[PDB]
């Protein structure tokens, strides 16, 4: 009979545990209550399922040959357009992505291995959308274009903004429309240490860190401007971001 494998997106496939005349094997899973069959020429899981919703939808199963990736995919009913796409990677990030009545991206959310988020909304035919980042404890809006994700916190005068890369690199800036020269906030990024240091009357005052745990540190200089003192504080709400920014 069958060993049950488990998958990436908390997914089981019944694999045959002999194969065919052939050589090959038979595969079974179920997905949210629907039955999808196939037959892989492969011993360990991998191949293709397929399956067909009451409302006549295609569905898909592809599962890689190494169990590092699955995809989701659902169709219409003649099998030739896109619905839906769930991709899990063998890093078990998430993309579950939307399509229109053409089968085009309009809609694709990414959950990170650690569980933030980057939700894109309304996406065009140039690749530009609205954006989301959800972190812990608070989330960031923006906008989506082909070139990068630009997420904004506005605080007075002040204008954050946080840029993801089409390729996902990171960098930030700090733009303020004060004029008067003892007050108004410049800053610098080091893309090296994903370091915002900000600036005000030639004094360094603070230093915020765009972490590889998609978290927000804030550090201050002491009251020189030359040095940091304390130690590193995690944002945890968008208020603690704002208050950077004062």
């Amino acid at each position: 009979n069958s060993v049950s494998v488990d998958l990436p997106g908390s997914m089981k496939v019944l694999v045959s545990k002999s194969s065919n005349a052939d050589g090959k094997y038979d595969l079974i899973a179920t997905v949210d209550a629907l039955e999808l069959s196939g037959t892989s020429d492969k011993n360990n899981g991998s191949g293709v399922l397929e399956g067909v919703k009451a409302d006549a939808s295609k569905v898909k199963l592809t599962i890689s040959d190494d169990l590092g990736q699955t995809t989701l995919e659902v169709f219409k009913s003649d099998g030739s357009t896109l619905v839906s796409k769930k991709v899990t990677s063998k890093d078990k990030v998430l993309g579950d992505v939307k399509f229109n009545e053409k089968g085009e991206v309009s809609e694709k959310i990414i959950t990170r291995a650690d569980g933030t988020r980057l939700e894109y909304t309304g996406i065009k035919s140039d690749g530009s959308g609205k954006a989301k980042e959800v972190l812990k404890g608070y989330v960031l809006e923006g906008t989506l274009t082909a070139e990068k994700t630009t997420l904004v916190v506005k605080e007075g005068t002040v204008t954050l903004s946080k840029n993801i890369s089409k390729s996902g690199a990171v960098s930030v800036e700090l733009n303020d429309t004060d004029s008067s020269a003892a007050t108004k906030k410049t800053a610098a990024w080091n893309s090296g240490t994903s370091t915002l240091t900000i600036t005000v009357n030639s004094k360094k005052t603070k230093d915020l860190v765009f972490t590889s745990s998609n978290t927000i540190t804030v550090q201050q200089y002491d009251s020189n401007g030359t040095s940091l003192e304390g130690s590193a504080v995690e944002i945890t709400k968008l208020d603690e971001i704002k208050n950077a920014l004062k």
